[PDB]
């Protein structure tokens, strides 16, 4: 407990400023690959913190 989960957020943050949206997008975002993407999301969607959100493309970005 110190800022594991935060890793997972912030990396999405980045791509939520470039735009928020899928897993895809997410990997191009950071250069990563998809499944490390699924890996991140999964830990923060469980959490409530990130989920599909509230707009007709069921956003990959968070409330936060």
């Amino acid at each position: 407990m110190s800022a594991e989960t935060q890793m997972e957020r912030k990396i999405i943050d980045f791509l939520r400023q470039n735009g928020k949206s899928i897993a895809l997008t997410i990997a191009k975002e950071i250069g990563l690959d998809k499944s490390t993407v699924n890996r991140h999301l999964y830990n923060l969607q469980r959490s409530n913190q990130v989920f599909n959100s509230n707009e007709k493309p069921p956003v990959w970005d968070l409330m936060e």
